C-alpha cells in the first residue's frame, strides 16, 4: 500500500500518501504540484545523518535511503541550490515566496553575517511583506515589540533603546508605501543575496600541506577560503573552468579546464559530507551552465 | 581665427580655442576625445534661451545658434539622455563618472525626489567614493561637516544635527569598505536609477478639457501626469507603442500604434519649450529602437 510521509516547508507542513516503492522523484513532483511550483531545479527533500544534510536523490527508492522507516517518515522541502538573480530567475510567486523565508531565517539564526544597516533594511522589507502599508494611526509606537525582526549579533552592535531599534525600522518601512506583499519579499532577496555569505555552503578541508581551510560550494563556483574569513575567499574556481570533480577516499581534485593551472587536490574526512558536497557540485555546476544558456 | 570656448563639465571647467566656423559635431567631437570618452550618444553641449534649456545641434555653426557671444562662449556637457540600465550601458568608467556626478547633483537639489533613508543611504556611496574606506583613525567625529551630503528637503524633516546625520552616513559608510571608488559610483547610480523621477524630463501642458497637466519624456517612453503627483504617470505610452511625434503650433499630437487607442493630444505654448521636447522624443526613441537592435 503506501506509507504516510510529512513534508515540512518554510510555510507550513503537510502529509502525503507514499507508495511504499515511490523513488525520490515521484515524492518530489508530487510536492512541487502540491506547491503549484514549478521551478523545481532549485529544491531538494531534505533529511539528515548523523550530524550531517542529506538530500533525497531522484532515482532511488524513499525507503531505500538512510531514514527513519518510522511513520511518518519526515523531509524538509528547502531550496538546495540558489540563484545568481532572484530576481531574474525566480519568475513564481510561490519560489519568491518560499526562498524569502529561508534566506530570512538564515539572516535572524546568523547563517550569513549580515551587518547591522543591512539587517534594519531587511527587517523593514520582512514588516512590508507581513503588515503591508506602514499607517501610523494603526501601527503606533511599539507595534513591532514582539516580532522578531533582527539578528542578536546586531543588537550586540548597537546600543540602541527598544523604541530607537523599532524607529530605524520603521524609517525605512515608511518608505515602501504601495510595495505589495511578493514585492516585499524579492527586495529582500534584492538585498540579501548580495550579503558574501548567502548561498555558500562550507566545508572543513585540508590542502595537501595540511593546512586548515575552508572549502565553499556555490551557484558561482568552487571557492577555497581561510577558515577565519569566510566573507572573502582567497581562490575561486568558476564553474565553467572546471574540467572534472572527482573524489576517491578522503581526497577530491578540482581539475582546471585551463591546463597551464595545477589541479587542486584537498582532503576530507566524513564520507557523508563527501556525498554531500558531490551532490552540491553537480547541481551547482548543471544550474550555473543552465543559466548562461544552452 | 578662434574664439574662446568655455566648456563646464560636471567634474570641472576646461577651455578650447573654437574655430570661427566649426559646427556643433566639431566641437563636441573635441569635447568628448579630450575625456577620453566614446560613448557619445547619452551626451550633448547645452545651453540657455532666456529661462530654457537647449542643445547644441551638430549640423549648425556654434556661432550660429542663439547663444550669448560675450567670451567664453558658454557650454555645459551634460547627459541628455539616460541609459535603460546604468550597469549595463554605462561602460566606461568616464562615462560612469559624469552620470554619477549629475545625477547625485539632481538629488542633492532636489530635481529628483528621494525619501531620507535612501537619501542617506546614497550620501555612503558617494562618502565611499570621495574619502575611500572609512578609517576611524582618520575619518573622526565632524569629519563630514563641510560636505553636502543630503538633500535640504530631507535635513528639514527632521530635528536632527549635522552630527546625527553624519552618524547615520558614518554606519552605511562603515559597511561599504573594501568598495573600489569607480564601483562606489556605480552602487549611487544604481540605486539612484530605481527613484521614480529618475532620468524623466518633466513639462507643463494643457490637455484638450483645458487641464493642466505634465509631460514626461524619458528612456522608456512619454508619460502624463498629474501636476501634484510627479511620481506616478497616470498614462504611459511606451517607445515601441507609438507611431510617430509631431507637433503643429502650440499642439502636440502623440499617435498610437494600436489603432483602437485614440491620438492623444496636448497644448504647450512657447516654442523654445516646444522644440525641446521635439529632440528629447526623437532622441529617446531612436535609443531605445537601437538597443532593442531595430
Amino acid at each position: 500500500k503506501t506509507f504516510t510521509v510529512r513534508i515540512v516547508t518554510m510555510d507550513a507542513e503537510m502529509e502525503f500518501n507514499c507508495e511504499m516503492k515511490w523513488k525520490g522523484k515521484d515524492l518530489f513532483d508530487l510536492v512541487c504540484r502540491t506547491l503549484g511550483l514549478r521551478e523545481t531545479w532549485f529544491f531538494g527533500l531534505q533529511y539528515t545523518i548523523k550530524d550531517t544534510v542529506a538530500w533525497l536523490k531522484m532515482d532511488k527508492k524513499v525507503l531505500d535511503h538512510d531514514v527513519s522507516k518510522e511513520e511518518p517518515v519526515t523531509f524538509h522541502f528547502l531550496a538546495k541550490f540558489y540563484p545568481e538573480n532572484a530576481e531574474e530567475e525566480l519568475v513564481q510567486e510561490i519560489t519568491q515566496h518560499l526562498f524569502f523565508l529561508q534566506v530570512k531565517k538564515q539572516i535572524l539564526d546568523e547563517k550569513i553575517y549580515c551587518p547591522p544597516e543591512a539587517s534594519v533594511l531587511l527587517a523593514s522589507y520582512a514588516v512590508q511583506a507581513k503588515y503591508g502599508d506602514y499607517d501610523p494611526s494603526v501601527h503606533k509606537r511599539g507595534f513591532l515589540a514582539q516580532e522578531e525582526l533582527l539578528p542578536k549579533r546586531v543588537i550586540n552592535l548597537y546600543q540602541m533603546t527598544p523604541e530607537m531599534w523599532e524607529e530605524r525600522i520603521t524609517a525605512w518601512y515608511a518608505e515602501h508605501r504601495g510595495r505589495a506583499r511578493d514585492e516585499a519579499e524579492m527586495e529582500y532577496l534584492k538585498i540579501a543575496q548580495d550579503l558574501e555569505m548567502y548561498g555558500v555552503n562550507y566545508f572543513a578541508i585540508r590542502n595537501k600541506k595540511g593546512t586548515e581551510l575552508l572549502l565553499g560550494v556555490d551557484a558561482l563556483g568552487l571557492h577555497i577560503y581561510d577558515p577565519e574569513n569566510r566573507l572573502t575567499p582567497k581562490i575561486s574556481f568558476p564553474w565553467n573552468e572546471i574540467r572534472n570533480i572527482s573524489y576517491s577516499d578522503k581526497e577530491f581534485t578540482i581539475k582546471p579546464l585551463d591546463k597551464k593551472i595545477d589541479v587542486f587536490k584537498f582532503n576530507s574526512s566524513k564520507l557523508r559530507v563527501n556525498k554531500l558536497i558531490l551532490q552540491l557540485c553537480i547541481g551547482n555546476h548543471d544550474l550555473f551552465m543552465r543559466r548562461r544558456k544552452a
